[PDB]
């Protein structure tokens, strides 16, 4: 029931994320000026580096938070891509599933942490 286990469980999940080659075109921004038509059609730029920066600044509260800017990634590079005939299309959804997969009990304990401290 530890409240706070979640910001290390997140930490290794991205480090996980990091080594993963699945990763690769989502690690960094996007540069506006290379990328001309991201600026109209992403509202809110995400990507994995700024997750782990945001955490690592302590500005997210809850895994909850962490885990919409990471589903941002995916629909941001789903917007975009106009193809599944696309390596980073496939890449988003492999990685999309990897990632639910190690959030899910992230989310769980921490909210059952909360339940429990509200007992
Ligand atoms: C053949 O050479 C290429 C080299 C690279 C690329 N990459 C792209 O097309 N990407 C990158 C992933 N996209 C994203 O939305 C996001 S989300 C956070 C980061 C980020 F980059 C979509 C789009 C901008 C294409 C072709």
């Amino acid at each position: 029931y530890d409240i706070q286990a979640w910001k290390k469980q997140c930490e290794e999940l991205l480090n996980l994320i990091f080594q993963c080659e699945d990763s690769e075109p989502f690690r960094q921004p996007v540069d506006l000026l290379e990328y001309p038509d991201y600026r109209d059609i992403i509202d809110t730029p995400m990507d994995f580096a700024t997750v782990r920066e945001t955490l690592e600044a302590g500005n997210y509260e809850s895994p909850m938070e962490l885990c919409k800017d990471v589903r941002l990634i995916f629909s941001n590079s789903k917007a975009y891509t106009p193809s599944k005939r696309s390596r980073i299309y496939s890449m988003s959804l492999r990685l999309s599933a990897f990632f639910e997969e190690h959030i899910s009990s992230v989310l769980s304990d921490y909210k059952s942490a909360l339940r429990f401290h509200k007992r």
